[PDB]
């Protein structure tokens, strides 16, 4: 009755999957099924499976203040003080370079992968420590984690570990003795080691600072001695069939470099000599084919823009994780509830964040992706349509087991089924259509009824008060504390919306997002014979591309732009008053329906999206604001919010900071860059003011964006339109990456 209604919302969609049947297992996708999918670590390996073996490294350098011990690296924490540090090279396939600065240290961490047998190939790590530009004492940490009944073998000194896995056959792990960096001649090193039972991902790090109680000595042959903490001197298990965990520890004087190697049975070296050969080659190639697909220097890009291109597409590639797990879901009508386990394979937006997916920042992710390395997207498309129930729709944020959950309580991880997010996922199928490749075309023949499905959820489950008009669900429940009622499923959280939410609200942003998935699919179905969808989304797309409803709509002449509409009033502050604290003081004119005044992102989406034709009366104006001063145009890019708005750089609560109220955002800019590239190449009357906005756009955030990872070695997750430095959470790799697509000129069309 209500409670089937309860369960559909908790069921997968019944459609055909979009990927293979057993899509991750190594006979399937052999070269895919290892690779550093942990991106929440600084350094680590995992299989892409729901029971898989893990490989991690931790570091800590010796010689710290007594009462105070050393401090121990593992995860990438934003305040830890360590910086910058980022992937140089990384394919996400084979190979990978990455950087990491830490106080006096400098380490490399590098990676090369081996196809060969049935299980996956092998792989070997090459980490490399050198005293900042000393000779500092370093600890090295190399562990491996089982699951459930899986057991390790290990061959005493220390020399290896073999162990088995159904789906890895038999394996071993090697921990070769160190060199000195570009050199195979063995240097001393002090080994120590941890065994028991696996305390759980997220516990790691605490169990390694727990058994590192005990003083040692490190003797170098030719050198005085030194004293370093560390883990058991000699290999004792320590004593419930939740995996085993084995950590080795390794100490010496920098510099030095260690290699850990990975050996499959079914593919019975990459060492040394041959690693570094291996390292070369992988590099060279990668060069070659990065200038083939992007064409930087062909397009006359700086040495240094080539690099930031590189770097823009490396960490993006870097980031890519697996994660298995049961996510927690609100139907809308209650109680949370568990939804059934499934896998995702996708891109992060950032390394310092719990290794999380989100719906609308992997739409952008993908866009670069695509340009690179086509059956990655085909993978991390195919796994977001896996998370589909049956009524179409997909949770906007996926915390997918343990180190994704990372201690927060259930109340703050519960996705609602009845709140949506932009449907940017059809952007890379705009470019997939265009292309005409036979892969993508079978890839998307499949996918159309979970694309359909999805689509049809969104317009059915946001439908506004009149026909044609959209309303986000799940604006924030007006409280004294909040100043302007968030929009969280929009993705611009506190864009300044109707100060007094209601169901008579028009959102314009969502009716364009509508507009746009309407178009796409109709192109899909017609160009795969779905005729009875292209019969409904043609006539869709045509009737919210008609300029007559979206005037009467959103068009506010007493503003001169677009707008949303609502119960508002601009008079409202937050105010202190003893004893509620900062509260919000609703004043004098009171609320009443009309359009909200927030010129911004909001204000250009019929533009952004290209919906206007180029002869529309409402082009010039949105074209005006944006490039003017006062509003939109700093000398770093497009501004969030207008510097004349009465929100620009205003405070939501005591502990919420502005957001979208005036920095400059990357995947806004790169849209506005799509658009002005395209109003500026077709005739029309405004094509000459938009082939130099675009230019002089284009300018500015390639420029400010090089200057600051030259300043930082960060791309950021936005940028100050006062100064243009970079501020929030970093590395945002992340849609910041889209600058190699505006260096590249790059934009897909959907005309
Ligand atoms: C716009 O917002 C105002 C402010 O909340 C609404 O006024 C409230 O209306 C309810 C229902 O009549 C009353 O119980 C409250 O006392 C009113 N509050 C105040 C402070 O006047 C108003 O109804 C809303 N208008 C529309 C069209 O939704
Ligand atoms: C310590 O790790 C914390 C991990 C979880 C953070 C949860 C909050 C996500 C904030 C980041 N960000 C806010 C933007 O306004 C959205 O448009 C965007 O989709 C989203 C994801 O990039």
């Amino acid at each position: 009755l209500a409670w089937l209604r309860v369960r559909r919302a908790l069921t997968l969609h019944p459609a055909p999957s979009a990927l293979p049947p057993d899509s991750s297992s190594p006979a399937v996708a052999p070269e895919l099924f290892w690779g550093t999918y942990r991106p929440h670590v600084y350094f680590g390996m995992k299989t892409r499976s729901p029971k898989p073996l893990l490989t991690g490294l931790m570091w800590a350098q010796q010689g710290a203040t007594p009462g105070t011990p050393p401090k121990l690296r593992h995860t990438c924490e934003q305040g830890d003080g360590v910086g910058p540090y980022g992937w140089e090279f990384h394919d996400g396939r084979t190979f990978g370079r990455q950087h990491i600065h830490d106080g006096a240290l400098r380490l490399t961490t590098e990676f090369v992968k081996r196809p060969g047998g049935q299980h996956g190939g092998d792989w070997s790590w090459r980490v490399t420590v050198e005293p900042q530009a000393s000779f500092p004492l370093v600890s090295l940490f190399f562990y491996v984690v089982t699951d459930g009944q899986e057991v390790l073998l290990p061959e005493i000194q220390l020399k290896s570990i073999s162990g088995h896995t159904s789906e890895l056959g038999d394996f071993r792990l090697t921990l070769l003795p160190p060199t000195s960096p570009g050199d195979t001649v063995p240097k001393h090193g002090s080994y120590n080691v941890f065994w028991s039972s696996n305390p759980g991902l997220p516990q790691l790090t605490d169990m390694v600072k727990s058994r590192l109680n005990s003083w040692f000595q490190h003797r170098p042959p030719g050198a005085s001695p030194d004293r370093y903490l560390g883990l058991p001197g000699s290999l004792k298990w320590e004593e419930s069939g939740q995996g085993q965990f084995l950590i080795q520890q390794v100490t010496l004087k920098a510099p030095f470099s260690v290699e850990f190697v990975f050996e499959s049975g079914s593919a019975a070296r990459l060492v040394g000599s041959q690693l570094t050969q291996a390292l070369e080659s992988h590099a060279a190639a990668f060069k070659e084919r990065f200038e083939k697909t992007f064409q930087l220097k062909e397009k006359g890009l700086s040495p240094e823009e080539q690099a930031l291109g590189q770097v823009a597409l490396s960490g993006l590639l870097g980031g890519i994780g697996y994660f298995y797990g049961q996510g927690l879901v609100l139907p809308d009508t209650m109680d949370p509830a568990l939804f059934p386990p499934v896998p995702l394979f996708s891109g992060v937006p950032s390394r310092s964040f719990f290794p999380r997916g989100f719906l609308w920042d992997e739409g952008f992710h993908q866009l670069v992706v695509q340009r690179w390395d086509p059956h990655l997207t085909r993978e991390a498309l195919g796994h977001w349509l896996g998370l589909l129930n049956a009524d179409g729709w997909i949770g906007r944020e996926q915390i997918l087991g343990d180190e994704a959950r990372a201690r927060v309580p259930p109340e703050f991880l519960v996705q609602r089924a009845a709140h949506a997010n932009p449907p940017t996922l059809l952007l890379p199928v705009v470019h997939m259509l265009e292309g005409h490749d036979p892969d993508d075309l079978a890839f998307l023949r499949k996918a159309f009824p979970r694309l359909h499905a999805w689509f049809s959820w969104l317009h059915q489950s946001q439908a506004g008060p009149v026909p044609l008009s959209y309303r986000w669900r799940g604006r924030d429940l007006a409280l004294p504390t909040l100043l302007n009622p968030k929009t969280l499923p929009s993705g611009l959280d506190d864009y300044p919306r109707a100060s007094h939410p209601s169901t008579a609200e028009r959102h314009l942003d969502l009716r364009c997002w509508v507009a746009l998935g309407a178009r796409v699919l109709s192109q899909l179905a017609e160009q795969l014979g779905e005729t009875e969808a292209a019969a409904e989304l043609g006539p869709l797309a045509a009737s919210l591309e008609e300029p007559g409803s979206l005037d009467e709509l959103h068009w506010a002449p007493e503003l001169g732009v677009f707008a949303d509409f609502g119960n508002h009033t601009k008079a409202v502050q937050l105010k202190s008053r003893p004893p509620q604290g900062l509260v919000r003081v609703v004043g004098r004119p009171p609320p009443r329906l009309q359009y909200v005044d927030a010129l911004g992102y909001v204000s250009l989406f019929p533009l952004l999206l290209q919906l206007l034709d180029p002869s529309s009366p409402r082009l010039g104006p949105l074209l005006d604001v944006l490039a003017d001063s006062r509003h939109l145009w700093s000398p770093f890019g497009l501004r969030s919010l207008s510097a004349s708005s009465l929100f620009y750089k205003q405070r939501n609560t005591e502990h919420d900071p502005p957001y979208w109220r005036g920095a400059v955002w990357l995947n806004i800019n790169y849209l506005a860059l799509g658009a002005l590239h395209h109003y500026g190449h077709v005739e029309g009357p405004h094509k000459v003011q938009a082939a130099k906005l675009y230019h002089e756009l284009r300018a500015n955030v390639v420029r400010n964006v090089r200057q600051q990872y030259q300043a930082t070695g960060f791309l950021w997750e936005q940028y100050s339109d006062q100064d243009g430095r970079g501020m929030g959470c970093r590395p945002f790799q992340g849609w910041t990456s889209l600058v190699l697509l505006i260096m590249a000129e790059e934009y897909a069309s959907w005309s």
